[PDB]
């Protein structure tokens, strides 16, 4: 028994073909079964023929005869069809409203999440369907990880390097950081975990959560988890107040945080507020400063990633009493300077998926572009708060959508929060970039911030661009552009100061090649988000949708504090780079 996800209508029916088994009301369950391939229907029992060795599960082909269910062939003389009168049979048949269109719920229930339009709908549908879609999508995502073949240690060529043997008749996952494995050792009558791991082409290079002397017969699977059902909305109902509510501002504030006092007041005058913080505009400074501006307030700092929460902890360590901080960790190495798992501490730092059920004066959800509607709902379910602050930048990178291949995901579709920021705009904006030379700020201001991002620094005159397509090679799941690495090799011989530079590309394989040939440290654009470096050398590698995504490019070039060399494939983004052009040697 439960609630019709389309009506709320009290019901005893869940669609059994739907991977999430949503409750559907006689009306909505019917309109669902007759307009899709979904025909299995679950109640207190499953609407299946209880005849001995009959394979009828279609509810349109079944009858209640006795207190048991039968097809045409097996039914008793006295029976009524389970599925008639524009309704499917079960409890609470008299209380049932239906819907004018069930189109959206069908699309969500039946889509394979490979098309952009699938994620668009999960984001523009009604709120109750945003939760359904969010569960359905995450469950699909975690089942797609089982489709992957087991990798097994066939030889241990060295340390940090392995030879893998791969399960037959199953695909192998891409070997980049976005796929995190879990090793296992071959025991008497079972298997025990041996840390999480990642891999990159060699043989294969492996960067594991722990060190070991791992040996042959050890194997690896992408660990998938149970997806719990969602209750809370992605956003609580907005409220605007006429005075700061449930928060007492400080009388004395430092000139370090004085620029955010207007914004901290806004935070107190609405139920939830959105802060767009471009690169190096001071998001974590903002988040910690709120604590000092409302000193007596209980604040739960949350984000999807351990890294994001840890970065909030690092900043907190610099400004807030340590004795008033706690880091929530469930029973990966993260921040270990606060007392661990003290829920009742004034300042709680904690990933979304580890949150305790608790209340608070403020909740700060950081790096909001990475969040999914699943994470949004979870926060609202675990944390009942006077005020919610969502800090991030919808011009930066979303969570990877492992299933998505057809279409690009626009920032207004990353989650309910980025939707608000891209349609009504953000409640608050950090409009001065402190990190980047002005040439990079001028470029991303035009490119993604509507000319509202200002440069703190001057021009470095150390921002260069080269238009060089070179030669693209493709391996199993990545791209390589050796001639673009060649151009950088040659650039470094003539400009050896740049040997302090980080190498960034949109592809892990390009990175692997560049590390051998250049020996710069390397990052994927995606791994670089939230880091800065004095000098960045960036090879676009290809002119794909991946390598031209304006959000990725934005993250790539705003990593630089002083200078950047962009070797570009795409004439479009090259022409948008407000950098010094260089000819090809
Ligand atoms: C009131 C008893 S019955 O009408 O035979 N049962 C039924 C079954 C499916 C839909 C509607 C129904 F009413
Ligand atoms: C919500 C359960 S959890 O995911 O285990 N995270 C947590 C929460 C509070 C104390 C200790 C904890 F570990
Ligand atoms: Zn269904
Ligand atoms: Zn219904
Ligand atoms: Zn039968």
């Amino acid at each position: 028994v439960g609630a019709c996800v389309l009506c709320n209508s009290q019901t005893s029916l869940r669609c059994g073909a739907c991977i999430r088994r949503p409750f559907l009301c006689c009306k909505c369950c019917y309109d669902h079964v007759i307009s899709t391939s979904h025909k299995l229907v679950l109640s207190v029992n499953p609407y299946v023929c209880n005849a001995p060795g009959c394979d009828v599960t279609d509810v349109t082909q079944l009858y209640l005869g006795g207190m048991s269910y039968y097809c045409k062939s097996h039914k008793p003389p006295i029976s009524f069809p389970l599925c008639a009168n524009g309704q499917v049979f079960g409890l609470y048949k008299n209380t049932c409203v239906g819907s004018d269109n069930v189109t959206d719920f069908n699309a969500i229930a039946t889509c394979d999440w490979t098309n952009a339009g699938d994620y668009i709908l999960a984001n523009t549908c009604t709120e109750r369907l945003k939760l359904f879609a969010a569960e359905t999508l995450k469950a699909t995502e975690e089942t797609f990880k089982l489709s992957y073949g087991i990798a097994t240690v066939r030889e241990v060529l060295s340390d940090r390097e392995l030879h893998l043997s791969w399960e037959v008749g199953k695909p192998r996952p891409p070997l980049n950081r976005n796929y995190v494995f879990t090793g296992y050792r071959v025991t008497k009558n079972s298997k025990v975990q041996i840390g999480e791991y990642t891999f990159e082409k060699g043989a294969v290079v492996y960067r594991g959560t722990t060190t070991y002397k791992l040996n042959v017969g050890d194997y690896f699977v992408l660990t998938s988890h149970t997806v719990m059902p969602l209750s809370a909305p992605t956003l609580v109902p907005q409220e605007h107040y006429v005075r700061i509510t449930g928060l007492y501002p400080t009388l004395n504030i430092s000139d370090e945080f004085s620029s955010n006092v207007a914004n901290y007041q806004k935070v107190g005058m609405q139920k939830y507020s959105t802060l767009q913080g471009p690169p190096g505009t001071g998001k974590s400074h903002f988040a910690i400063g709120l604590a000092l501006y409302y000193p007596s307030a209980r604040i739960v700092y949350t984000a999807c990633s351990h890294a994001a929460v840890d970065a909030l902890c690092e900043k907190a360590l610099k400004y807030l009493p340590i004795d008033k901080c706690s880091r929530i960790i469930p029973a990966v190495e993260c921040f270990d300077k606060f007392k661990v798992n003290s829920t009742l501490e004034q300042y709680v730092f904690c990933t979304v998926n580890a949150l305790p059920e608790t209340t608070a004066d403020i909740v700060v959800f950081d790096e909001i572009s990475m969040a999914t509607n699943y994470d949004l709902s979870v926060v609202n379910a675990r944390l009942r708060a006077k005020h919610y602050v969502y800090i991030g930048d919808p011009a930066q990178l979303p969570a990877p959508r492992t299933l998505l291949t057809k279409g690009t995901l626009e920032p207004e579709y990353f989650n309910s929060v980025c939707r608000l920021m891209k349609t009504i705009g953000p409640d608050m904006f950090l409009g001065t970039c402190r990190r980047c030379p002005a040439e990079i700020v001028d470029t991303v201001s035009a490119l993604v911030y509507d000319n509202k991002l200002k440069a703190h620094k001057d021009k470095s005159a150390q921002c260069f661009k080269m238009f060089y397509k070179g030669v693209i090679t493709h391996d199993v799941s990545s791209a390589i552009n050796r001639p673009q690495i060649g151009v950088v090799r040659e650039f470094l011989t003539r400009n050896p100061a740049w040997r302090k530079a980080v190498f960034i590309s949109p592809y892990n394989s390009q990175n692997a090649v560049a590390s051998k040939i250049l020996g710069l440290p390397t990052q994927t654009v995606d791994s670089s988000q939230g880091s800065e470096y004095d000098y960045v050398i960036f090879t676009q590698t290809t002119e794909t949708a991946h390598s031209c995504n304006v959000n990725r490019f934005n993250v790539a070039i705003t990593r630089a504090k002083v200078g950047i060399l962009c070797i570009m494939s795409d004439r479009d983004l090259y022409d948008k780079l407000q950098f010094t052009s260089l000819e090809i040697p």
